[PDB]
């Protein structure tokens, strides 16, 4: 429709007009070719002089070799123009991914979201490649023929590009016709069938009452009428070739008759005849081409505006500006309310839940999965409905997205592994600021030291994919190490792994009992140790508390904790 | 296999061959038409002004319009071909098909069966149509422009179809080189849409982690690297055109240059080469259509096999030639053990029904399995597998088949009405048997006669489809009057109409009365004024008998038959 893309491809412009300059070449090449054309039949096989035809093949080889190296370099340079375009907007693109709320990866486009920041912009960068190719190939060679034959024999040109309209709506009305006659003659067949199949209930009341001679008669006369109405259409479907490739030649008649009539012709010689005929026989795929330009340019506008209502969209809410190095205050919910979005039921309803710091706090009783929003909320992964959580006195919203990001860690068994070393994966954003030996005692107390051994380079061995794809129970060590590192002082772990290494998950229990001897944690519990390990307690079923209170005191009032020490057991 | 239809054709192959008379002329007034293009060049427009310029437009008019006779009078004769083919082979198909068992019927593809009369064989006709047009006029042009090449210009001739297959092995060869460096090349790429993968599945610990800078630059090292890619795919896609361009017209220039040798030329004048390069591009598309032959002769052979196999396959066993004139003995069925073929289980077990003479016997079972066969097996619809049925002491299998349907009159609301007259509907299959006043007169009993003078015609309207239509009740009053000029010694029912015609229904079950007065009845029934007409009540449940007696004899007794009355209320 409208192109703000002016400006992205600002810098690569000239790229492009080089580009633009080798299909001035290359289609102009063609042209050359058509006027080789002349020379060979008037001057070189027509005179009994060898000199034509020893100029010929040389010029027409290195008419093909001109040929090749302009493509070769228009398309290079188009390639040129469609990379860096299709880098430039695939960076932006990610660079508005990563601050842009979570709302859209909430199974919207997972695997399509690829799709967007791949396919999409490849087809629009190679739509506009072949939209540009098109246009100013087909446009050139439109030109260089017309020049052509204007520039041969004008008059020949002009009356056969006024005959060549003509003959085209007359194939337009003759086919329209024939169609209309094919289409009733259709209905006339299908008439025809609703009585064959008459017969084929005749079959069971025939041989009920054993007239299968006088079924054979109208089956005759029936099938006779099929076989007439066939004849018909056959004649008239197979009389539209004659027709239409007569009034095609009617043109070409009137071409030859033509060449004699306006006595003040014979202008031609030879091969200038050979030279617009095959001229207009190879221009009638450049406006075949040319017919598809604004189809090509709008379906790949199409795929740049989806696009750009994927950039369109707004990033994180970051009104706050609370910045807070080290948030050790507790954090409190207060009545919070939160709803998915696109949801009818509310994924959260009004909850008083305390975490104080440094005594840890489980959270159990779930239907579905009433916590996995909770474990969100302090994050801010999604935005809170109604309510305040509050932390050191002050909500979430009051800070900045980038401190509170900070001072939260976050280990789970479902820890995805960037494509970088050992010593980067477990300090991302921070392997700058932090000493290689800060890892390695990390890694000593994350008690998966041992593993690290175990790969070849060490601690610099890559582990993501296309690596060595390391354990779920070592993914998990790996982000306890995650936490020794940042040292969070809140903690919120799922525990949902619901697999056991023998030996190694009885290290895992223990590194977490490490990591939480200082600072509050927020546990998400399916190991029942952790229950006995957790100081409180906030059993909430789906959006409503059920309980609050330390192991000992359920373990008196019943609840429905005697349903988690059922499917603990 | 090959044909076996070729006495299918032999009456009517006259008719081909003249149409064999049209098409190689078509394919000669092609090579005529590029006969043209040697005077209109060498001794056109060069040598003399007029002349020849009268002559030749004259001539493409002449044999333009001798192309158009001879394409319409060869369309037309390969019509009469395919429809006299089409003709003889739907009625065998037909007539075979009517003594072809019901076996068949019972909805194996009662849809497509139609489209093995029409389809399937139209199928054929057009492929054989279609097979032999691609065969002889492609092989008169392929033959015509080889006479066309060695009449003119003999080495040119013989240098370039030496050329051709040397540029067609060149191009294959360079194309599959292409191509698999293409599928080697596809995979790498791939491999970086993965880590694109991985770096958008990682977004939710990007943003907890706050490592949004680190991403971006990670996203620009892998981006270059799809940059890369993608400039290594468009390289080598792009470096194809000018290659297969280069070869084409390197084989052109080696014509060109051989054409230098003062040898080839001055046999070459000044014309008499565009015919030669149009012979080829013209050529270019028989070779291309007469390279399909085998598979449009493969297709339509394969349904002709398929069809065959319809045309030659099972008929009825009538190994019994015991004629029957008036079946007045009793039907009596013993231990008769019928399965459905194709069916697991045995749709009756072995019953001994007992049909006596002018008695009404009531079969009012309720499975909705078992008995409805019973109505076939006495018209031998289906073969019997164990047991035997005996009228008049004799077996139904010994029995002319013939004789036997016509012993049988069956009146059911599910009646197939053809397409002929209500009266020859009545009457139908001895029409000339009967008299028009005793239709008549079979109408007075059978109380359609206000239907009849309903009707716009009257006595001798249409009343099948594309006709009039008739109501169910008075479809059926076709059946019983059907039954009263045949006067069957058998009543076969089957009382499925729920609905009831007002004022009608009775005058139904009263017509059925009149024929019922006399002779045998076996009656299907759920109507309750039909059980309390029977003579005899016998009762099936699935395949198997559970009661047998009168109405008063299985009112006292509860056994099956009570459940089932109260079931009816």
């Amino acid at each position: 429709t409208f192109r703000r893309l002016w400006p992205t491809i600002a810098p690569f412009k000239a790229g492009l007009i080089v580009a633009g300059v080798a299909l001035i070449l290359n289609a102009a090449s063609d042209t050359f070719m058509l006027s080789l054309l002349k020379p060979l039949l008037d001057d070189g096989f027509g005179k009994t002089d060898r000199s034509v035809l020893v100029w010929m093949p040389l010029v027409v080889i290195g008419l093909m070799i001109l040929r090749g190296i302009t493509s070769y370099v228009s398309s290079y340079c188009i390639s040129w123009v469609s990379g860096k375009v299709v880098m430039t907007m695939r960076r932006r693109l990610f660079g508005h991914m990563m601050g842009m709320p979570v709302s859209f990866f909430d199974k919207q486009s997972t695997g399509t979201l690829l799709s967007r920041i791949t396919y999409d912009s490849e087809q629009v960068a190679s739509s506009s490649s072949g939209a540009l190719i098109t246009v100013v190939r087909e446009g050139a060679s439109i030109i260089g023929l017309f020049i052509m034959m204007f520039y041969y024999s004008w008059q020949l040109s002009i009356i056969l590009i006024v005959l060549a309209p003509i003959v085209s709506i007359a194939i337009r009305v003759v086919s329209k016709r024939f169609r209309n006659i094919s289409k009733n003659m259709q209905n006339t067949m299908g008439q025809v069938t609703t009585s064959a199949e008459q017969m084929l209930k005749g079959h069971k009341e025939v041989l009920i009452f054993g007239g299968q001679e006088v079924e054979t008669k109208r089956f005759d006369k029936v099938s006779n009428r099929m076989r007439l109405q066939g004849m018909k259409m056959v004649s008239a479907s197979s009389i539209s070739d004659p027709i239409i490739q007569l009034i095609a030649s009617l043109a070409l008649a009137f071409v030859l008759y033509a060449a004699s009539f306006p006595s003040v012709m014979d202008s031609l010689t030879a091969g200038t005849i050979t030279v617009v005929f095959s001229s207009m026989i190879a221009l009638m795929r450049p406006l075949k081409s040319l017919t598809n330009v604004n189809a090509q340019f709008q379906r790949g506008m199409a795929a740049c505006q989806t696009l750009f209502t994927i950039l369109d969209s707004e990033q994180e809410k970051d009104e706050g500006k609370r910045v807070i190095e080290r948030a050790t205050g507790d954090v409190e919910f207060r009545n919070v309310t939160f709803t998915y979005p696109g949801r009818d039921v509310p994924a959260l309803r009004n909850i008083n839940l305390k975490i104080p710091a440094g005594k840890t706090v489980a959270l159990v009783g779930r239907s579905g999965s009433g916590k996995s929003t909770i474990a969100s909320l302090i994050t801010r992964f999604y935005d809170i409905d109604e309510g305040e959580i509050l932390m050191d006195g002050h909500d979430l919203r009051e800070y900045t997205l980038a401190s509170l990001r900070n001072q939260v860690a976050l280990v789970s068994q479902n820890v995805h592994l960037f494509n970088d070393t050992v010593a980067n994966n477990i300090a991302y954003a921070r392997t700058e600021q932090y000493s290689r030996e800060q890892i390695e005692e990390a890694a000593r107390m994350a008690y998966a030291m041992d593993f690290i051994n175990k790969m070849d380079n060490g601690l610099d061995t890559v582990i993501g994919e296309n690596g060595v794809l390391l354990s779920g129970g070592q993914r998990q060590r790996i982000a306890i190490a995650r936490a020794l590192l940042r040292d969070s002082p809140i903690l919120i772990l799922d525990e949902a792994t619901s697999a056991l290494d023998t030996e190694s998950e009885r290290a895992i229990q223990a590194a977490l009992d490490e990591l939480q001897k200082n600072r509050t944690s927020l546990v998400i519990a399916h190991r029942l140790s952790t229950i006995e390990k957790a100081d409180e307690i906030v059993v909430v079923e789906d959006g409503v508390i059920v309980e609050r209170g330390t192991h000992n005191d359920l373990l008196e009032h019943r609840g429905v904790y005697a349903q988690l020490h059922k499917m603990q057991f």
